[PDB]
């Protein structure tokens, strides 16, 4: 029932998910001036050489690219993390226009979209148990701006016509997520939450400072997806982002400068 409209969007979520008004909600505005450089933070370690993609899925509010996480393949560690987090899936949030789309903002600046690479803490054994823990997930957020195409995203864009509507899926093997990363791994990090229902407060957010560039034609294809299922009135999948939430009693830390 929740979604992104006037009647079921982010401002309504608290009625079914009271944690929406909780103490460590995401996304947030990253105030670059008050983010403290933390010389104790490590370089982030992103090991995606063995990643195995399985499927791509329109789940009715984004598209997910899913990975086989049953072995220790694609892992995120280092950075602020005390453990080993395993890649499970990635997805995006984007706008109806280039001027909006991202969930995190940087000195109130909105990017055209934001990629989330979602990983779960291997000390909890699986994703479903990890989300019940305050250090259960690590989500790597990467901003998208519109400019030159990202060659490494084109395979994703090209398959979207095949999962236009909610609940459609498609085989999606041998996709290499290393092709979606920017050159620098400088990052901001803070404790936060899933940004859609159930809004669980289980996420260490690591947001890269350097955005990737995608082309206007690439992001236009994201906007041709549908929130509705096949045979229902067409509602374009756009603006599936939650606005910035109160920082409350949290410090955003920077890995750089
Ligand atoms: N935007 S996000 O990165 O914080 C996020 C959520 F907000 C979130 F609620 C979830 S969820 O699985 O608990 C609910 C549904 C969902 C699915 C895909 C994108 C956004 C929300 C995931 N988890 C992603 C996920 C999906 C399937 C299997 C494992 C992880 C998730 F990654
Ligand atoms: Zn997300």
């Amino acid at each position: 029932h929740w979604g992104y409209g006037k009647h079921n969007g982010p401002e309504h979520w608290h009625k079914d998910f009271p944690i929406a008004k909780g103490e460590r909600q995401s996304p947030v505005d990253i105030d670059t001036h008050t983010a403290k450089y933390d010389p104790s933070l490590k370089p982030l370690s992103v090991s995606y050489d063995q990643a195995t993609s399985l499927r791509i899925l329109n789940n009715g509010h984004a598209f997910n690219v899913e990975f086989d996480d049953s072995q220790d393949k694609a892992v995120l560690k280092g950075g602020p993390l005390d453990g080993t987090y395993r890649l499970i899936q990635f997805h995006f949030h984007w706008g109806s226009l280039d001027g909006q789309g991202s969930e995190h903002t940087v000195d109130k600046k909105k990017y055209a979209a934001e990629l989330h690479l979602v990983h779960w803490n291997t000390k909890y054994g699986d994703f479903g148990k990890a989300v019940q823990q305050p250090d259960g997930l690590a989500v790597l957020g990467i901003f998208l701006k519109v400019g030159s195409a990202k060659p490494g995203l084109q395979k994703v864009v090209d398959v979207l016509d095949s999962i236009k509507t909610k609940g459609k899926s498609a085989d999606f093997t041998n996709f290499d997520p290393r092709g979606l990363l920017p050159e620098s791994l400088d990052y901001w990090t803070y404790p936060g939450s899933l940004t859609t229902p159930p809004l669980l407060e289980c996420v260490t957010w690591i947001v890269l400072k350097e955005p990737i560039s995608v082309s206007s034609e690439q992001v236009l294809k994201f906007r041709k997806l549908n929130f509705n299922g096949e045979g229902e009135p067409e509602e374009l999948m756009v603006d599936n982002w939650r606005p910035a939430q109160p920082l409350k009693n949290r410090q955003i830390k920077a890995s750089f400068k």
